């Protein structure tokens, strides 16, 4: 029932972890392999191996989570390695996803070409709330910035392509995205990555939750699903055909994804709720989305995908 | 215990309903007046009447509420007049609070002029999510924009002067606002405005749940308290101390507001909650505030205000 074709590939479900949870080493991955998930990415990588902020660094919340990891990660080469090595093995239907988040444009120009140069014939995730200039906000919140950097990477990279991008709060920051992404052979488009620098106050201890930042994070979880959702759906309005989206933010329940799919959503990513649950939540959501495509009488997400219905 | 000093005037408490919510007519003015709140506002208000968008406009959620009124308000002259013979009975103690939110830069400097020759005592605040140039952002995401506007207002505004503002969500944008901010004789920063373009979905119907903009609304409550604290918080260490805060942002209990109050605001109000519960909420979350500060030992907001720790 939920067999999904994206990216000219297929998959068995929609389902994906969000980069970030659950995928930082190969043990995280291959539980995720392992898993019903219908694809998997990986944490977003830097070219060398980061530590990462100190902790406390994440937090679960009744509503959700706040974290600011500071991109922990094993390194570009280590996950290469990795997803070149399962590539050879051919024991996973759908192509792996690979994200990166350099640290500067040089070091995403660096990836990109190596990735670009490898026999990588998976799908790559370009992380654009990734570092930008001093005095710059991060990388997707600079159109200029953005579109600047894309045009330099579509002069060699040639593989599927997808954007990780912030949420945006205006119709008129969706409509200049849509027209610097629109004019580039983008595979898709993922949103959002988690609502920035929120903060979380502990009021008996009259203090922030986590060390790094003084406190403030980015936030994930039910608090952003009105949020996330509204990205989905402008873009899906706004993109051309070809740029698919990857819809992530808030998603927990089977009436949470098939609320993404209604907006325009071909994959789904689970964050917060999977690292609250671990690998068993795909199985769980799985079935939830089912029963509400049984209920309502669908044998396929095509029946009602961006059929959201305005008022 | 809860007595404050905002705008060198004094309040028996920081509490006020936010600009928009029960603030329509002089019957709803006249019910805050009577409640318990230490002040209150008017509805945002344009040069003309205007009905607002078509309903259902505003819809209640388990964790907040989504809106897009379209600024329904009875215009200018309503409030003018009103503000100005309640001001002669002397029957209230601390000024009244009167928002504009003009269709125009023309629109808000006409209505600030107005202001200025009035004989208004009272309080002024330039709603910046007002509308802008059509390819542009809400006045507040447009930096330039905003600063341009500031310095036209400031070469002849001198009454009490305070900007409502949509929230940030990346540090470097705070640096910059403060920087435009800091130059100028602000009374006051107000954090934050609604969430800006949510989406809700009521997954049977399979459609949005209000009629404007595609089901696109402005997000309040519970959804959004991570981010009016970070905003709350993020202008108090940034801002010159002439300049106070007004905390605005998922307040519904005497917790909340602690928070809010830990983080530098000096004045709160209450929208989504006060819409829901009515007038009455104001003595209820007073007693629920004093009675956290007993617990705790505190018998004046100076013992914990903008004392938030960091790890
Ligand atoms: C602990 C943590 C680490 C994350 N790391 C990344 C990352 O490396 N790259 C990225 O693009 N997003 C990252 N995210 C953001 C997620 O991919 C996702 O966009 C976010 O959590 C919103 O989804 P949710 O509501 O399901 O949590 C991270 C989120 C969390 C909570
Ligand atoms: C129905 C409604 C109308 C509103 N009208 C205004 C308005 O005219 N001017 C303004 O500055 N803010 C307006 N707001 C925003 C609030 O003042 C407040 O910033 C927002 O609701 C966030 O607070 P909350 O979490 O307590 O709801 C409105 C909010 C709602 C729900
Ligand atoms: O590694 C992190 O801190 C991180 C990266 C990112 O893109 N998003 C997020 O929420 N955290
Ligand atoms: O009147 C409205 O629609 C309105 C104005 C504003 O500033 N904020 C909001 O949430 N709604
Ligand atoms: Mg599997
Ligand atoms: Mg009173």
């Amino acid at each position: 029932m939920l067999n999904t074709t994206f990216a000219n590939a297929k998959f068995a479900n929609p389902f994906m972890n969000a980069s970030g949870v659950h995928c930082m080493t190969i043990e995280d991955l291959e539980e995720l392999k392992a898993s019903q998930a219908g694809a998997y990415i990986t944490k977003s990588s830097t070219l060398e191996k980061r530590e990462g902020n100190p902790l406390p660094r994440y937090v679960d919340l009744e509503l959700g989570s706040i974290n600011s990891m500071g991109l922990p990660n094993l390194g570009f080469d280590y996950y290469l390695d990795y997803v070149l090595k399962n590539q050879k093995e051919n024991a996973q239907e759908g192509p792996i996803f690979f994200s990166i988040a350099g640290m500067s444009a040089a070091e995403n120009i660096a990836m990109l070409k190596k990735i670009q140069e490898s026999d990588f014939s998976g799908i790559t995730e370009l992380n654009l709330s990734c570092p930008n200039v001093p005095g710059k906000p991060q990388l997707a919140y600079d159109f200029e910035a953005t579109e600047k950097l894309l045009k330099e990477v579509f002069t060699f990279f040639t593989k599927p392509l997808g954007v990780k991008l912030p949420p945006y709060f205006d119709l008129v920051h969706f409509d200049i995205m849509a027209e610097i992404l629109n004019q580039f052979p983008l595979t898709y488009v993922n949103s959002v990555n988690s609502i920035g620098n929120g903060l979380f106050i502990d009021p008996e201890a009259e203090s922030v939750v986590i060390k790094p930042e003084d406190g403030f994070g980015g936030i994930g979880g039910a608090y952003i699903k009105p949020t996330a959702l509204a990205n989905v759906r402008a873009f899906y309005t706004r993109l051309k055909p070809e740029i698919q989206i990857i819809g992530t933010g808030g998603i927990e329940t089977g009436q949470d994804a098939f609320e993404h799919l209604l907006c325009g959503a071909t994959m789904l990513q689970i964050g917060t709720a999977l690292h609250k649950e671990g690998p068993a939540i795909f199985d769980r959501i799985i079935k939830e989305l089912e029963e509400i495509m049984n209920q309502k009488g669908y044998q396929s997400i095509a029946d009602f995908h961006g059929k959201l219905k305005s008022l």
